[PDB]
């Protein structure tokens, strides 16, 4: 069966790697949309598949077929905030890399209260041997990243990924390692943005003959909570 059907796909929209960066609503991925992007393999994982040559949304020069959090899929526009315990759990594996050897698997992206696009907060970078959870230090433009390094993920393996806010503080686990970045302590702007969660395969090689990437979901869940 298509992804939709395997998953609860109700609060997520897809981003296409496509020329024209398509995007699918939760509607349409429960009612079984399926494509070279995304589908379901014979072994039931939610498959995603982009080129190195795909086209890029307004503000990346990166392609994905990527999942985007949709607390309400019908207004984009609606995300959450520091406070409190935002939680996906995934389990997944990456199947295929381009030649720059690097993907992107799962985020918390960044956003302004009006919508407008702010920096990712958490980007699990996925490499033949390593994941690197990274964790953007500042709210703007400024600083870099806190790199969170597990050994030993290598192409194929299954990792059962999870990525944390609780009141401010990030925690990034892979296998049931966990660390901890406090990035409202870092910088207390990150409390002017608002945060969605991402899971699926942001390929980053946007070259010519970089050929593509599979990446591949067997579970994915969100749960937003409280005390």
């Amino acid at each position: 069966a298509a992804p939709g059907k395997n998953f609860d796909l109700s609060h997520w929209k897809l981003q296409l790697p496509d020329a024209n960066t398509t995007e699918i609503s939760s509607a349409n991925l429960g009612l079984g949309y399926t494509s070279q992007y995304f589908y379901t393999d014979t072994d039931g994982a939610m498959t995603f598949w982009a080129p190195t040559t795909g086209g890029t949304t307004a503000n990346s020069s990166y392609p994905r077929s990527e999942l985007r959090e949709m607390l309400d899929p019908s207004n984009s526009k609606v995300n959450w905030g520091w406070q409190g315990t935002h939680t996906m759990k995934l389990s997944g594996k990456t199947v295929q890399l381009p030649s720059s050897g690097k993907i992107i698997v799962a985020q918390i992206h960044g956003i302004m209260d009006d919508g407008t696009n702010a920096p990712p907060l958490v980007k699990a970078v996925f490499q033949d041997g390593q994941l690197d959870m990274q964790v953007k230090q500042n709210s703007d433009g400024t600083g870099s990243d806190v790199h969170n390094y597990f050994t030993g993920i290598k192409l194929g393996d299954l990792y059962n990924m999870e990525i944390r806010v609780t009141d401010g503080v990030a925690y990034v686990t892979m296998n049931g390692d966990t660390r901890s970045v406090d990035f409202v302590g870092k910088d207390a702007g990150w409390k002017n943005l608002k945060y969605y969660f991402k899971a699926g395969n942001y390929v980053q090689d946007n070259t010519s003959t970089g050929g593509s990437a599979i990446a591949k979901l067997y579970s994915l869940s969100v749960s937003h909570s409280n005390l």
